[PDB]
């Protein structure tokens, strides 16, 4: 089997992507933000408290006749933003795209953080990093991929993500007219539960390529690049009247500068991204100061390859015994 969704940018930011996805019988469709940095589906429900849903879809299980309730299973995340989540859970059939998936663990929210009652727009999340990260207890369940993948044609799904446009997730085949050239596979360890892989460097507009080993997550679910301190003062130093705010929290740059590219390595290959997806607009209406797409990931602990670095590519995500990454330019 196969699936294929249109994934849309949530708002002229790009600062998420919404994908449609089929819930229950007959189908209640939620608009998911599939997030390959972790590893729970859940939604926005009929349990969730009311004072904190504010315009989101939601999923009524008493409304679908496929719903089976968890008995005694609960969960709770938190992301590294500082949102949160927690419920309980059901078995339901889950379809995204024409791909459908029995028995799938659907978390319903009993309680959503401040950040997700404010985004009216996203019904839910759909995880698609390894499922050793999901929090499902006493019993932890599987992604959707997870359980998708004995069924598909091949056992892979690929992000291909607009530039302020929609785009594209396919599950069990890749399509190849969706990107130009040949495509890199990288390895992957798992032992975070990332889809963790090494970039082999970076450049920063037509500048000379460096060499140096980046480690770091392939993460649809977050929108920027976050990269080491090092590199980082290295690409905004190409950038007049560019600096680190403590108070915005993270580089600005005047919205009337004209950002360079950034490139970065996989394997011999190299993927650009154009200084355009690095703008992320003024930091409050009005003002001529812009938020940078490429920031330091000093406080996180680790690097992520946000949407900002992934919308530059054709991504595909292998889930083989031994999974590996791919990337292609398009
Ligand atoms: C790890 C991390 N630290 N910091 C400061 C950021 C912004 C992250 C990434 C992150 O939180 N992503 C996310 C948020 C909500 C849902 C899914 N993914």
């Amino acid at each position: 089997s196969t699936g294929s969704a249109t994934t849309t940018p949530i708002d002229s930011l790009d600062d998420a992507y919404i994908t449609p996805v089929q819930i229950g019988t007959p189908a209640q469709t939620l608009n998911l933000d599939f997030d390959t940095g972790s590893s729970d589906l859940w939604v926005f429900s009929s349990e969730t408290t009311a004072s904190e849903v504010d315009g989101q879809t939601i999923y009524t299980p008493s409304k679908s006749t496929t719903a089976k309730l968890l008995s005694g299973a609960t969960w709770s995340i938190s992301y590294g933003d500082g949102s949160s989540s927690s419920g309980d859970v059901y078995t339901d059939t889950v379809s995204v795209g024409g791909l459908t998936v029995t028995g799938q663990a659907v978390e319903s929210a009993k309680k959503v953080s401040s950040s997700f009652t404010e985004d009216s727009t996203i019904d839910g999340l759909l995880g698609l990093a390894f499922s050793t990260l999901n929090t499902v207890s006493p019993t932890q369940q599987k992604t959707f991929f997870d359980n998708a993948k004995a069924s598909l044609d091949s056992p892979v799904f690929t992000a291909d993500l607009g530039y302020h446009a929609p785009g594209t997730y396919n599950f069990g085949f890749i399509d190849t007219t969706a990107y130009t050239g040949s495509i890199t596979y990288t390895a992957v360890s798992t032992k975070q539960g990332f889809w963790e892989w090494t970039s082999t460097g970076y450049a920063v507009g037509s500048g000379t390529f460096k060499s140096t080993s980046i480690d770091g997550i392939a993460d649809t679910g977050t929108t920027l690049l976050y990269l080491p301190a090092t590199v980082v003062s290295a690409y905004w130093a190409q950038v007049s009247g560019a600096k680190s705010s403590s108070s915005v929290g993270g580089y600005v740059f005047p919205c009337s500068a004209t950002l360079p590219s950034f490139t970065f390595g996989v394997g011999s290959a190299r993927i650009v991204i154009p200084g355009d997806y690095i703008d992320f607009g003024p930091i409050s209406t009005g003002s001529s100061s812009c938020f940078g797409g490429i920031q330091s990931s000093a406080g996180i602990g680790i690097n992520i390859f946000g949407d900002v670095a992934l919308k530059a590519a054709f991504v595909v995500f292998n889930g083989a015994t031994t999974p590996t990454l791919g990337f292609a330019s398009k």
